[PDB]
């Protein structure tokens, strides 16, 4: 039916990190309860509102299938609850600092005395025995801990921070890999398991190319393709040439291909007053020949300083430009389109507002709209795979303590009791 | 024991986001049986080598834990060869282009008539029912298609690509989540699925935050916390201050928080010369008196204008520019200490060079030196997720059709039948 039907997961997660974890299992199936502090719960709930006093995007986005109960845990009635609920729990996730479960008396040991079978999940920004993993990290932070920052960006400019969620939900989807694989020992040895993923483990693993180059680098004094190799092309701000004679860590390289096959980020038609008029460009070297045709240079096929990666590693940067100057009459998708003939690995800088309109992607049913009956529709980006057996059937993120009742009268309280927990403030 | 023990991949994959989910399947336990092409084998063997005939990082620090194959695909033999060992295999894995697999035979239905119980997993570059769906998409090529390139870098600059690889590993790990959830549901079922990761979805799914900052400029107009909104700050083309009154499509916000905490890239002593002599300095609700103490500012601590989010938002670029003035004479570690005592969230910029060779990173697990006694041992990325129960083995990247004769006699092949394969060059 769908692969995660009759999971239950007890969800603590806050944020981004562990929310984008537990949302996408409910996508899968999953039967997803989110405890959330008392009177305010998620910080999300109230950052970056469009509509005051209404549950923003940031949160809506973050917790559909899902089903919402208010809770102090700091209180003895609130860690009864916890046990009971753990009892019938698959997974426990949170995304809490370093230590904070175990202060609330749930250490793994006393959860696997609850719970033979439940697998506990955390997030967290430093791996457990790092140096660093006391430390609280957000988004930006992790992706300057990880490599990315310092990769990402041009020679001349500051590090870079990614507009991709590097820390917090791709750490969910690591997080999420952890949990299923989890799951398939469980099946053989019939005990839960803790799994961890750390922000910055997650950020390095994205980065895994850039720990290639650090050890060439490390080995030849060089790369030869980046921009810094490139003749007279890379100045300082000073206006020092930037050479591999001084670069003993992987540099910043624009909008550089970033593994074999060069690219660049080519002007279009219209750039000066549109900020994503542009195409991506790659130099695949089976493409040569085509690359020659479109761009009317014949003699470039047969020339050995052109019709090799080795021999264009001098004057890649001379390529890429005149070849831009071949779009300048063009749009991104007439360019996108004219390349396409020949089959080359080109395509357009989508803007934001392009993928939120665009009917391939709802088609698909990565672009979803979600029935809000209460909020009204928002759009949402849906499950990333596609299965042959299922299809993901979202809705609405709760609303702040919205299934408290519903959640405690499925442990076996009566309305007596469930009314004293309201009256203690614990619920 | 592992999560993946007996685990049988049959793997096509090639380049790198199909590599990466195969071999951390392999990390995880699984046996992964590589198919490469005769000869030359996966393409990054010989891309961006720093020795001459010595497989490259680029497949060494994807290829771990995997055996080697030498099959051509479209001989008789070979379909025939194919068809056995699908029946063996519990996952088949690849990345060729957009119906490549099909025009050699093995169509999803032929698969399921061969092997009711094997999983068909694909990376693609679109998803199938897309317009683009035909297009053969590269690492940044995806990255723009999916949103990332056109919020990430700058106002007044291009449309920027991530050191991170958001297409190929990211869409990589995301295949792997759904692998393991087609293993969840084939313990119900009793059958494989077909499942399959858009390049393009894999990276729309970590600018999640980015559609919602697209619904908020939609629905509102404005996005407050991006520099476009800050008095004075941000300028133009020619010297105007910029505004979102003409700003319909989310902007490149440069080093902002991207979220509901605000923050900048701060320099470090030695920035003129360092290129990653740098921190992040986030700027936390909660963590507000905090920082106070710091700035020699406890003016900020009863300011209206100052302790509030919202009497923040209008001068977030006045108080990052002086803050930043106070680390001119101290390096990143040294003004992350000055900070972590107060717990705030200020973290620095890891050079790539640093993160190779930190102790940390190598004693949890995540760097990890490989014994490899045919090339020298190098570094690469392990499980960025740890278990209670067990730890990954990583064993050296396969030799060319090291395993071919190993692979062709657990088939139950002759001597004869495999020096017969190795004439007729199928092997
Ligand atoms: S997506 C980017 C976010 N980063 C991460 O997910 C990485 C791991 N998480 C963290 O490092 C932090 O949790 C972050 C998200 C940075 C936020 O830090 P805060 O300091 O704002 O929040 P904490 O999670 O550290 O929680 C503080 C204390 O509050 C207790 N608590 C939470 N919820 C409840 C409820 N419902 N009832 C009672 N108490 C609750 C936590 O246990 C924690 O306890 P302490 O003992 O005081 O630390
Ligand atoms: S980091 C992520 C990179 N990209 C992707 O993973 C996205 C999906 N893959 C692709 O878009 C392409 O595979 C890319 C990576 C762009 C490479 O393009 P190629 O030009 O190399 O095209 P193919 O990889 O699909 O291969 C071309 C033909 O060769 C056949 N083939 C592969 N291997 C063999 C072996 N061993 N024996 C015989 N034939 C083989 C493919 O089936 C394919 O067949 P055609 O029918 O000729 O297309
Ligand atoms: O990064 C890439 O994919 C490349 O360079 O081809
Ligand atoms: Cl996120
Ligand atoms: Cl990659």
């Amino acid at each position: 039916t769908k692969p995660l039907d009759g999971i239950n997961v007890l969800d603590f997660t806050h944020v981004a990190a562990g929310p984008a974890c537990t949302q996408m299992m409910g996508f899968l199936g999953a039967n997803v309860i989110k405890i959330e502090r008392r009177g305010s719960g998620d910080m999300t709930r109230g950052w970056l509102q469009d509509k005051p006093n209404v549950d923003s995007l940031y949160f809506t986005m973050f917790n559909c299938n899902k089903r919402s109960i208010e809770l102090d845990m700091k209180t003895p009635e609130g860690k009864e609850l916890l046990e009971q609920m753990i009892k019938k729990a698959d997974v426990m996730v949170e995304n809490f600092g370093p230590g904070a479960l175990d202060r609330m008396g749930f250490t793994w040991e006393y959860i696997q005395e609850l719970n033979p079978r439940v697998i506990l999940a955390s997030v967290k920004g430093y791996a457990e025995g790092h140096a660093n993993e006391h430390l609280k990290v957000y988004e930006n932070v992790a992706q300057c801990s990880g490599g990315a920052a310092a990769t990402t960006g041009f020679w001349d400019g500051p590090p870079t921070v990614s507009g991709a969620a590097l820390g917090d939900s791709n750490s969910g989807m690591h997080l999420m890999i952890g949990i299923l694989a989890a799951l398939e020992i469980r099946h053989k040895t019939g005990r839960g398991q803790k799994v961890a993923v750390a922000m910055q483990d997650a950020v390095l693993n994205l980065v895994r190319i850039k720990l290639r180059d650090q050890q060439r680098l490390e080995r030849t004094g060089i790369l030869a393709e980046y921009p810094q190799a490139q003749p007279n092309f890379a100045f300082d701000r000073d206006g020092n040439p930037l050479s591999f004679d001084n670069i003993t860590s992987v540099p910043r390289g624009g909008n550089a291909g970033g593994g074999g096959q060069p690219g660049w980020m080519l002007k279009c038609k219209g750039w000066e007053t549109d900020a994503d008029s542009y195409v991506y460009f790659t130099i695949a070297a089976n493409m040569w020949p085509q690359i020659c045709d479109m761009i009317d240079k014949p003699e470039w096929k047969d020339d050995p300083a052109y019709n090799t990666f080795e021999g264009r590693v001098d004057k890649l940067m001379d390529i890429f430009s005149f070849i831009e100057t071949k779009f300048a009459d063009k749009d991104k998708f007439e360019v996108t389109e004219w390349a396409a003939q020949y089959g080359i690995p080109c395509g357009p800088v989508m803007s934001m507002k392009e993928l939120a309109h665009d009917p391939s992607l709802q088609k698909v049913g990565t672009v979803v709209e979600v029935v809000d009956e209460i909020r009204g529709n928002h759009l949402t980006v849906g499950a990333p795979f596609k299965f042959s057996g299922f299809q993901p059937e979202i809705t609405r993120a709760p609303l702040l303590g919205e299934h408290t009742d519903e959640v405690l009268k499925e442990l076996g309280l009566d309305d007596a009791k469930i009314k004293e927990l309201h009256a203690k403030q614990v619920v």
